[PDB]
């Protein structure tokens, strides 16, 4: 029997796509509206979204066109991991390309932590996915994973925010909002695996995928959009 949440989040996957795509062509066309000097802003906000929109179009198939749930395979998990993979630190750089070799030792940190984190869920999930549930070593990468993440909250908050005074107010002003998006809206997705370390089920997945799909339209759209105004507010 066609599901109905299935074709929903047949649905929210075309959302993702067209939101980034969108996105993308915002960032690409407003660019030359910045000083030489901010265009780098731009266009990695753009790559990023951009890569989004191919993870989000390559989804179609993992779900398929069925509407059954039994239908649903491909490789998800790989798919949002390497979109993960890249765009996570090519967001993190946002930081010190707003403040300015006196911002590549911040850049350092920020990324192998990065990489601990997304390479610490992949080993995980894939475990968890590969068992059919609770696995020890889905427990410890998380952990350790989480750990990584609390670490770049702790540069945002304290390396990053100092820096920021330093800088002129409205892009002061973009790098303290900047840090709220991973403090509060990249909270998300460590929930979503705690709810699928620990409670199995295809549905409860889909679910996971939809909320990802909005955090990550937040994260990436509304990250990106925040630094570029900062960045044109500057251009005067
Ligand atoms: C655009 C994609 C984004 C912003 C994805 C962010 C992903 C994370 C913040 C992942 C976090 C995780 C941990 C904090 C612990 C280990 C499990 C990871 C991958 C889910
Ligand atoms: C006038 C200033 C010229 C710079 C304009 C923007 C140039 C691009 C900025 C860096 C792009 C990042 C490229 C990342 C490649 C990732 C491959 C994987
Ligand atoms: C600059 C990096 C470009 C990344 C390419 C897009 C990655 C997301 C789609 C992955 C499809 C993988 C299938 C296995
Ligand atoms: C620009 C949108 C392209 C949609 C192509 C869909 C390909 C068939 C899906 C099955
Ligand atoms: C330098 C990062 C190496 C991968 C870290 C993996 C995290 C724990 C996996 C077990
Ligand atoms: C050149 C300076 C390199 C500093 C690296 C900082 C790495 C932080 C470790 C992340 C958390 C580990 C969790 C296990
Ligand atoms: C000013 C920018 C604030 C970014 C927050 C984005 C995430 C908000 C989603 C609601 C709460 C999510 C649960 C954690
Ligand atoms: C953040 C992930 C929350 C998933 C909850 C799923 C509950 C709905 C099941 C139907
Ligand atoms: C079957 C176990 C019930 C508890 C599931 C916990 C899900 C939320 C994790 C945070």
């Amino acid at each position: 029997e066609v599901n109905l949440l299935v074709l929903a989040t047949q649905y929210m996957f075309w959302v993702g796509f067209v939101g980034m795509a969108a996105g993308t062509l915002y960032f690409l066309v407003e660019r030359n509206s910045l000083a030489p000097e901010y265009r780098s802003t731009a266009t990695v906000a753009a790559l990023v979204t951009f890569v989004a929109a191919i993870h989000y179009y390559f989804m179609k198939d993992a779900v398929g066109t069925s509407g059954l749930l039994s239908e649903i395979d491909g490789f998800p998990t790989e798919i949002r991991y390497i979109d993960w993979l890249v765009t996570t630190p090519l967001l993190l750089v946002k930081f010190p390309l707003l403040l300015g070799r006196l911002g590549r030792p911040l850049l350092t940190k920020l990324v192998i932590a990065d990489v601990i984190m997304i390479v610490g869920g992949y080993i995980g999930e894939s475990s968890i996915n590969i068992a059919g549930g609770f696995t020890q070593l889905g427990l410890w990468s998380y952990l350790i994973g989480c750990f990584a993440w609390i670490y770049i909250i702790y540069l945002l908050f304290t390396n990053v925010t100092k820096a920021a005074e330093n800088k002129p107010a409205p892009i002061r002003d973009a790098l303290l909002k900047m840090r709220l998006f991973i403090l509060i809206g990249w909270a998300i997705y460590p929930i979503g695996y705690a709810v699928t370390l620990f409670a199995p089920g295809v549905e409860i997945q889909l679910v996971r995928e939809l909320i990802y799909n909005f955090a990550d339209l937040t994260n990436k759209v509304g990250f990106g959009l925040i630094a570029f105004f900062a960045v044109k507010t500057m251009s005067s």
